[PDB]
This record gives C-alpha cells, sequence and structure tokens, in this order.
C-alpha cells in the first residue's frame, strides 16, 4: 500500500469570487484556455534556461524542452504536458490560489462591463480560464528541490496539495483539464490545431500533438 499527505486551502476571496463567475457564466471565445496553458508552460521552460546561470548543473539534463497535448477520447480529458522548470510546493500554494492578486478585482469588473475573458492572462489570473471548459483541474507537477505534488479543485471554494504516489513524470508540470460534457470539441485534433495556429503560433518550443 502507498500512502500520501493531504491539504485542503481555502482559495483567497477574490480568486473564489473568480472562478464563480467563469463557471455561471457563458463566454466563448472559451478556447483562449489552451494559450493560457501553453503560456504558462513557456515560461516554465524559459525559467530552467535561466536557472542556468544561478545553477550550471541544470545543463547536465537530457530532458528536450518541450510542449506535449494528449487528447483523449475515452476519458474526455484533454492533458498539456511541459519538460520545464516545476512547482514546490510553495510555489503551488503562493500561485494557485492562497496569495491575492493585484488585478483580479479589476478583471472581474472588466468582465462585467463585457470585456472578452480573452483579456484574462493581462490581469494576472489565466489560469482559471481553465474552468471555462473543465468541471475538475489536476495539476501535477515535479521540481528539483521537492517532491512530486498534485493539485487539485472542482472549484467550490477550495483545493487541496497531495504529494503524488502516481506515475512520476521527472522535471516539468502536467494540466489535466476534465472536460465538461458539452466541451468535447477540444479533444478533436483538427479544433486543437485550429486554435494552437490561432493563439499560439509563436511560442518558443516545440509543441506536439498525439492522437488516437
Ligand atoms: C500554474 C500553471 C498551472 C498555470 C502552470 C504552471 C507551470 C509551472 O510549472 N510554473 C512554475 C515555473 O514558473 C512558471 C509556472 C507550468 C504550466 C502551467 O500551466
Amino acid at each position: 500500500m502507498e500512502e500520501e499527505e493531504v491539504e485542503t486551502f481555502a482559495f483567497q476571496a477574490e480568486i473564489a469570487q473568480l472562478m464563480s463567475l467563469i463557471i455561471n457564466t457563458f463566454y466563448s471565445n472559451k478556447e483562449i484556455f489552451l494559450r493560457e496553458l501553453i503560456s504558462n508552460s513557456s515560461d516554465a521552460l524559459d525559467k530552467i534556461r535561466y536557472e542556468s546561470l544561478t545553477d550550471p548543473s541544470k545543463l547536465d539534463s537530457g530532458k528536450e524542452l518541450h510542449i506535449n497535448l494528449i487528447p483523449n477520447k475515452q476519458d474526455r480529458t484533454l492533458t498539456i504536458v511541459d519538460t520545464g522548470i516545476g512547482m514546490t510546493k510553495a510555489d503551488l500554494i503562493n500561485n494557485l490560489g492562497t496569495i491575492a492578486k493585484s488585478g483580479t478585482k479589476a478583471f472581474m469588473e472588466a468582465l462585467q462591463a463585457g470585456a472578452d475573458i480573452s483579456m484574462i492572462g493581462q490581469f494576472g489570473v489565466g489560469f482559471y480560464s481553465a474552468y471555462l471548459v473543465a468541471e475538475k483541474v489536476t495539476v501535477i507537477t515535479k521540481h528539483n528541490d521537492d517532491e512530486q505534488y498534485a493539485w487539485e479543485s472542482s472549484a467550490g471554494g477550495s483545493f487541496t496539495v497531495r504529494t503524488d504516489t502516481g506515475e512520476p513524470m521527472g522535471r516539468g508540470t502536467k494540466v489535466i483539464l476534465h472536460l465538461k460534457e458539452d466541451q468535447t470539441e477540444y479533444l478533436e485534433e483538427r479544433r486543437i490545431k485550429e486554435i494552437v495556429k490561432k493563439h499560439s503560433q509563436f511560442i518558443g518550443y516545440p509543441i506536439t500533438l498525439f492522437v488516437e
């Protein structure tokens, strides 16, 4: 038998309000969610490249810096996998819910004035777009300093962080989107290629689509 430690955290007040706003209001442009995830994946990769200045040991990695997309129609999930820096426990808690973001209220205000959900990234809260198409989000992450963790929230006010004892993934972050029944278009290969070409064409790393 294996064992994992679980922690439940409250979402910062305005993050929780934002998550409600997304989950219960219709928008679409929803496809911008993929660009946000690829962008964050791209930053984690930039950090790996710069960390080398403070830790030359990083250069010794055989791992290729890239982004993989994996649609699974049998399970109704879309997974975005990167080989970036990863996130320690503190990084997950601080950056995925617990700390205030100075752009949160302003964004909820812009949205109420009909601004496009596509502005989410420039307000400092782009990750919560994942909730435009997913009823539950699992974030598997592995950083050099620390253990592998899984973050998870079906929304509802909180999120748990636990030490992941599942399949090791090596350095990086894996975002697993459990799609709402009506968002199945994001499992199709033609739909997937359309939004990448459309929103993530200038990304500096290889992006790969795995089909079937
Ligand atoms: C936080 C989230 C889920 C948006 C995300 C984080 C990373 C990640 O590992 N980060 C740590 C290093 O700095 C960039 C974010 C990579 C992809 C991704 O979608």
